[PDB]
């Protein structure tokens, strides 16, 4: 149901903001990108992509931004996750990789 | 018909080979051309990818184009537009920056 076929970035700043092309199977503009990453022991640390509707190109495509990483004071990259989701039902992709680089 | 709705990049090295994406109204991924142009005389350098880089019909992942002369020492500006091969028709254009090395 729900892939990510394609992203123009793979990494960003922990400090967010950073836009990015996203391709994808098709997908409903108000209905609609989780980043998150499981924390050890337990826990699981999410942001979502800031866009509006309207950048959802014709239902295979979104321009957004990333979101703030959960620390933006790391010295080395960290490796998380990245995937569509629904608001509907909450189900997701496949997640893809995403680096986060100090700023 | 034929239109540019947005690309990632509006500039690129002179040298070329940078990845762009662009999002675009429907095309057919064996009859559409992405081409840079600037009148002089024309020069003219095209997008490249693959049918299987055109996505759904509504977006294409390319590389840019070699502009016509590397040693330039401020920037070119040039335009864009989406063609069909076909009939030749094209898009409106968009503005495309070629910087220095």
């Amino acid at each position: 149901n729900l892939k990510i076929v394609r992203m123009d970035r793979t990494a960003g700043c922990v400090t967010g903001g950073e836009e990015i092309y996203l391709l994808c199977d098709k997908v409903q503009k108000d209905d609609i990108i989780r980043f998150y990453e499981e924390e050890e022991n337990g826990g699981v640390w999410e942001g979502f992509g800031d866009f509006s509707p309207t950048d959802v190109h014709r239902q295979f495509g979104i321009v957004f931004k990333t979101p703030k990483y959960k620390d933006v004071n790391i010295t080395k990259p960290a490796s998380v996750f990245v995937q569509l989701r629904r608001k509907s039902d909450l189900e997701t992709s496949e997640p893809k990789p995403f680096l986060y680089y100090p700023e």
